[PDB]
């Protein structure tokens, strides 16, 4: 319907986790959140998964949550099923929150990702499309997008921004 456009925070959305269960994202109320689109066959798959796991291990106890959305729109680098994707992330000891595969660009993009890219701090410079695998959005404890990091920005580079939003 498009009726997601009236939302003004992360907490108005729901999305299915990687086991297929619908997660109401208002569960993240009051937490600091990173949302990222992931892929298993990307040149930066390893550095992003290793460093997202490191961020989660070190900062979950400070209220950080990480929401990972698989996406096959970037070089068909997430071709596997949700069950295969779940198995893949086990080699990295992923313990943050894993979601079912989605599109992030175009008319079929999941409404959460359409919304993320329309935010004042989520929309980028000359257009808001997701450029490639492992874009990250940093979301504050009120559910607002505060920063967007591109595919080349390694997760450890979010660390310098993260604690101030605690």
């Amino acid at each position: 319907t498009g009726d997601w456009r009236s939302a003004t925070s992360l907490y108005e959305f729901s999305a299915p986790d990687i086991d297929g269960k619908m997660v109401n994202l208002d569960k993240y109320r009051g937490h600091t959140v990173i949302v990222t689109n992931v892929a298993s066959q990307c040149g930066k798959t390893e550095v992003n998964y290793k460093q997202l796991v490191d961020l989660h291990e070190r900062y979950a106890e400070k209220g950080l949550r990480i929401l990972a959305f698989p996406c096959n729109q970037f070089g068909k680098q997430e071709p596997g099923s949700n069950e295969e994707i779940k198995e893949f992330m086990a080699q990295y000891n992923v313990k943050f929150d894993m979601f079912s595969k989605i599109d992030v660009n175009g008319d079929n993009a999941h409404p959460l990702w359409k919304w993320l890219r329309e935010q004042p701090n989520g929309k980028g410079v000359g257009g808001n499309a997701i450029k490639w695998n492992f874009t990250k959005f940093l979301i504050d404890k009120e559910g607002k997008v505060v920063k967007r990091y591109g595919p080349m920005e390694e997760p450890l580079s979010i660390e310098k921004d993260l604690p101030k939003y605690f």
